[PDB]
């Protein structure tokens, strides 16, 4: 992989692996989400930031501050096949004091056509107290020299799906998958549950018949609270409709919300 | 990746990814096991298999893993390039063997090695069978004729008999279930998931202060998509050794048995 000519974005190619594909012999949405995080990490390393998933700067490290995902939005037009080469371009933008945004464009390497796009909202948090804060001038200036100055959006359209408000699923859920627990392979290098695991847990409550006859086109996921290594999760889904669903991940015991989301599926 | 000059083995390079590493910023044993299966699949494609032969496909026959044995001397770091060479050998009518050698691409030194035993099974009835001459001849032209072993030693760890863990287990992890990411392209639980489930019953203190050196895993029965598994471990031992058992949560039906060897960091 490499930073582009102007140094304001990063590109990387990936060959889709045999264990990365589902029943249609094309990459799963979790494989796509892992590749998005991999190219994001390689972009941060290339410009001298922390590589542990937090993309931390000098002044953030001293203050015990980290970047955490608030929302992930992914739209796939065509899933790359096993053995195919996918090219992913990524860039970051400051969103004033609110936080940062990381965007991605996925392309078929052979044809050059756009096969997918993604966007993510990140907020600043103290890693110890878990308290959120606005972005200071000191931190904005340090990130701004690595971001395009004019707006560059993967989702430019007015009132697009990436900015919609997600409601809270009401009991009873139409479908559920209970007792979901992370194993060591679900953890990152910091022993925290990887953000992609939550995407998998959301999808666990979609019936197998939908998965077998439909393709996932859009997924929007809000992150409210983290699942700890010894926590247990319940995944809930209700049809709201193409097939659309409303999703809720909550702790198995007290019912504490960890995530909420929506998915849109197209008939094969 | 590519077949080597003589066409009897296959090599491929991999750059270790950020999500593929553990707490020490080096590849997990499950990442290694996934790379081993990926290079095995690329070797099969390069010589025209899909790893069934023409005779196997009409008879509804498949190769299934009976045992996996992996030894790691040094886990590759995040961002490091690892080179893996793999080859197959026929073991008469018993089945086949796939071997691997892992090397650090920069230094060229051997950082790991692995071996696996495969048996022929009817896809539908799940009945095992001896390898016929028709199948044997079809794959022999893709294998070295003289023996080539990743584990040549006289009394090596890859061929040891594994006993059945006796209740009560010293440690356990209960209620393990596969999710869709644990399934392969055929909707079967990926062989690497079982390695993860075995390791789930090792205490976090061992993982935090030791490095996994050797893992030997026998495959007896498959975990179905709607099955639930219990992972059991008992210490058998500067080095720590454990005996492992995976069994179905309900009836206690054995699915796997294994052993692990860990060295102090
Ligand atoms: C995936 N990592 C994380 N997600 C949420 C909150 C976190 C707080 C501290 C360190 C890591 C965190
Ligand atoms: C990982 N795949 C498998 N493991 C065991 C038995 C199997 C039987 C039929 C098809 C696939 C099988």
């Amino acid at each position: 992989g490499s930073l582009t000519e102007d140094g304001l974005s990063y590109k990387e190619k990936f060959v889709v692996r045999s264990y990365e594909v589902g029943s249609n012999k094309t990459a799963t949405v979790e494989t796509i989400a892992n590749l998005l995080q991999e190219v994001g990490c390689n972009h941060a390393q290339s410009v001298g930031f922390s590589t542990d998933g937090f993309a931390t700067t000098t002044t953030m490290r001293k203050l015990h501050l980290i970047w955490v995902t608030a929302r992930m939005h992914i739209e796939i037009y065509k899933y790359p096949a096993w053995g195919d080469v996918v090219e992913i371009e990524t860039w970051c933008q400051s969103e004033g004091r609110i936080g940062t945004r990381r965007d991605w464009i996925l392309k078929d390497s052979v044809t050059g056509e756009v096969t997918g796009r993604a966007t993510s909202k990140w907020v600043m948090m103290n890693q110890d107290t878990r308290r959120l804060q606005k972005v200071s001038d000191d931190v904005r200036d340090e990130y701004l020299v690595f971001c395009p100055q004019e707006p560059r959006l993967a989702f430019p359209e007015e009132n697009n799906r990436s900015l919609k408000k997600i409601p809270k699923l009401e009991d009873p859920a139409q479908y559920s998958m209970i007792g979901l627990k992370p194993r060591r392979a679900d953890l990152d290098m910091n022993q925290h549950v990887n953000n992609v695991t939550y995407i998998g847990w959301v999808l666990e409550s979609i019936p197998q018949e939908i998965v077998d006859t439909h393709e996932l086109q859009v997924i929007t996921l809000d992150y409210r609270r983290e699942c700890q290594q010894d926590d247990v999760v319940d995944s809930l889904t209700t049809t709201t409709s193409d097939s659309q669903f409303l999703h809720l991940l909550r702790l198995s015991g007290d019912g504490q919300e960890i995530n909420r989301g929506t998915t849109l599926w197209r008939k094969k």
